[PDB]
This record gives structure tokens, C-alpha cells and sequence, in this order.
């Protein structure tokens, strides 16, 4: 995992990497993407993944009212967005917390599935930044730093939007455990992309509840 523990780069050098990116990402271009899509996505790196992300998790949106039924509207626009935009495969990284109870049971070929979207960046300077912060919760939880292996599910945003070098997954994507090492206050976590439906004979969790996901 030294491609995250090491030093960052020059704010040169990742603003550098992060706009060629985002220039690969345009060039990779799509032609049926609505305008609607197109600036759903573009407040989705911002603000809009707030809403939506609490909306997947929610234990009840009965409670949500008006807003759900908004909420509703956003994610399937983004996820059909997602759909017309460039693939990217190769290895890119995600900075989150997690429950230590969810941690304490994970092996090598356990599946994580994440209900919310899923989004990483090929820099982990820049993934690193999301998980800097301890959140508050009655929860005790840890800091996670994926190194994630794309192979499928992880599409480029970065062309519609920003320095971040963007790749998201819709939601309920599932992520099978290469490697894990823990430390204190820093858990490092190998995945790979896998499907749902080729998903066997192993464990499922839920990354956010730590609720076991049926097989
Ligand atoms: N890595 C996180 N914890 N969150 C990702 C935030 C997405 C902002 N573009």
C-alpha cells in the first residue's frame, strides 16, 4: 500500500496529472448524454453526492417526503449518466470510515458492498483529503484507505466536471478484499471490482451498516 502511505506530490505535479485526466476522460467520449445528465453530474462531485449518498443509506426514507421523491429523480439521472460515460480500468483509491466492528471480521475474499455510489480517484492525494476528519457518531469507527482494482462498474467523471481525477461506481457496487493491513488509526484495504451476480461461496457486507448482506 505505498502508493498511499508515501509523501504526496507537488500540487504541480497532482493539479498536472488530475488535467490530463480529466483531457484522456473527454477525448474517451456519449453523443445521447441529455443536458439534464450533464449538469446532474457536474453537482454531483460538489454537493449533489451528499443528498443522494444519505438517501441510499437511510435506513427509512418514508420520512423524506418531497425531497425522496427528488432524490429518487437525481440518482437514476446520474446512474444513466454514468452509463454514457468513458469506463476507466487501473487502479484507483477511496478514503472512508468504517465501523471497527465491521473490520474485526474481514478476510481475504470478502465482499464489501457499498449502498451509496461508489467514488474514488486514480490520485490518492486527493483521496486521502475526503477522510482527514473524524466523523461524529455514537458508532466507534476507522479510517479505511482503499487501493481499488477496476475491472468493470467504475466509469470517468472527471470529463464533466475540478482537480479530483473522478471515477464513480453506481450504487451497490461490490468490491472483493485482496489484501488488508491494519494499524492504529489507519486500516489499508486491497479490493477488486466484482460482480454481484458472479459472487459465491463467500461473505457480503454491507460497508456502511456492517450488516451481513444475504448471499
Ligand atoms: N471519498 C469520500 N469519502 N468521499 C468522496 C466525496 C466525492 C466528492 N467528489
Amino acid at each position: 500500500f505505498d502508493a498511499i502511505k508515501q509523501p504526496n506530490r507537488s500540487e504541480e505535479e497532482v493539479t498536472q496529472l488530475a488535467e490530463d485526466f480529466k483531457d484522456w476522460s473527454k477525448a474517451s467520449n456519449y453523443s445521447f448524454i441529455t443536458a439534464n445528465e450533464k449538469e446532474a453530474v457536474e453537482d454531483f462531485s460538489i454537493s449533489g453526492y451528499q443528498t443522494a449518498n444519505d438517501y441510499l443509506r437511510a435506513t427509512d426514507t418514508s420520512t423524506w417526503g418531497v425531497a425522496g421523491a427528488d432524490a429518487r429523480q437525481y440518482i437514476r439521472t446520474v446512474k444513466s449518466a454514468l452509463n454514457k460515460l468513458p469506463k476507466y480500468k487501473g487502479t484507483a483509491y477511496r478514503g472512508t470510515w468504517v465501523k471497527l466492528s465491521l473490520l474485526n471480521k474481514l478476510e481475504e475474499g470478502d465482499v464489501l458492498v457499498e449502498p451509496a455510489f461508489t467514488s474514488t480517484s486514480t490520485l490518492p492525494e486527493v483521496a486521502k483529503r475526503f477522510s482527514v476528519v473524524h466523523p461524529n457518531s455514537p458508532q466507534r469507527l476507522k479510517r479505511v484507505l482503499f487501493e481499488v482494482k477496476i475491472n468493470q462498474g467504475g466509469h470517468t467523471i472527471a470529463g464533466l466536471s475540478s482537480k479530483e481525477a473522478e471515477v464513480l461506481f453506481a450504487p451497490n457496487a461490490h468490491f472483493r478484499i485482496t489484501q488488508i493491513e491494519r494499524t492504529s488509526n489507519h486500516t489499508y484495504i486491497g479490493v477488486e471490482t466484482v460482480k454481484a451476480s458472479a459472487v459465491k461461496n463467500t461473505q457480503k457486507y454491507n460497508l456502511y451498516s456492517g450488516e451481513e448482506v444475504e448471499a
